[PDB]
């Protein structure tokens, strides 16, 4: 019922989630020069010691890696954000060329993918709660380019064979999602949405200036992923990111001048 296709892809989604068309759809171009310095925000927290990984799964749109998050063990706060907000998951979406597969654009530049650390906010007691809420979710984005291996990345490429299809899961304890960022934290924020249905616009966006850089041999990892279940006509999960929508009434604002 909805997919990355020409029949089902982000151009059809508004037909079953009508917020598809609202006032603070996600991704969006960040124009960085209409981006404004805002010197009240704060450096962003990013606590990521106590991390307990689970499971990493394909679900048909994108591979996940989850993450416990019944106790504050991982979090994010500081920037934007009042209160803390634990991670649940992340994940990527990513292109069929090295030139597309980021949802959020720079001056109307494509990288190569884009990571999204997802985490709710613990003042609304579990996650489901916290998407019917205009401050529930923070996503941390982080830009891929093509270069050189990410090392902290190779875990996660090396146990991709395992889930090719829609549906396969396997265990990824020990994870240390601190090996994905990039030196810098300086980013931009705005108020959003999810970039998939449902859409809810729920997340407080914070993405991160400075890119990382993966293989070329860890981006094709990726795409040998397979959008379908195991015994379907084989589509490779390539191209699995939603277009930059408008900004309307939003101001994106930087922690970096
Ligand atoms: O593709 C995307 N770009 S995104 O960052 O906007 C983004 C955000 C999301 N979210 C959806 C939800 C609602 C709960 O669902 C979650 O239920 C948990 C168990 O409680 C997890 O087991 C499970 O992983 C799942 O995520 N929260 N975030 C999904 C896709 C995308
Ligand atoms: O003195 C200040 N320092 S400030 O930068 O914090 C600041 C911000 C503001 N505003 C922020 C907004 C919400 C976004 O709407 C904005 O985005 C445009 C394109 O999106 C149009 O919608 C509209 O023209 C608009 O510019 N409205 N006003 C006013 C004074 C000051
Ligand atoms: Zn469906
Ligand atoms: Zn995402």
């Amino acid at each position: 019922h909805w997919g990355y296709g020409k029949h089902n892809g982000p151009e059809h989604w508004h037909k079953d989630f009508p917020i598809a068309k609202g006032e603070r759809q996600s991704p969006v171009d960040i124009d960085t020069h209409t981006a404004k310095y805002d010197p009240s925000l704060k450096p962003l927290s990013v606590s990521y010691d106590q991390a307990t990984s689970l499971r990493i799964l394909n679900n048909g749109h994108s591979f996940q890696v989850t993450f416990d998050d019944s106790q504050d063990k991982a979090v994010l706060k500081g920037g934007p954000l009042d209160g803390t907000y634990r991670l649940l998951q992340f994940h990527f979406h990513w292109g069929s060329l090295d030139g597309q597969g980021s949802e959020h654009t720079v001056d109307k530049k494509k990288y190569a993918a884009e990571l999204h650390l997802v985490h709710w906010n613990t003042k609304y007691g579990d996650v489901g709660k916290a998407v019917q809420q205009p401050d529930g979710l923070a996503v941390l984005g982080i830009f891929l380019k093509v270069g050189s291996a990410k090392p902290g990345l190779q875990k996660v490429v090396d146990v991709l064979d395992s889930i090719k299809t829609e549906g396969k899961s396997a265990d990824f304890t020990n994870f240390d999602p601190r090996g994905l960022l990039p030196e810098s934290l300086d980013y931009w924020t705005y108020p959003g949405s999810l970039t998939t249905p449902p859409l809810a616009e729920c997340v407080t966006w914070i993405v991160l200036k400075e890119p990382i850089s993966v293989s070329s041999e860890q981006v094709l990892k990726f795409r040998k992923l397979n959008f379908n279940g195991e015994g379907e006509p084989e589509e490779l999960m390539v191209d699995n990111w939603r277009p930059a929508q408008p900004l309307k009434n939003r101001q994106i604002k930087a922690s970096f001048k």
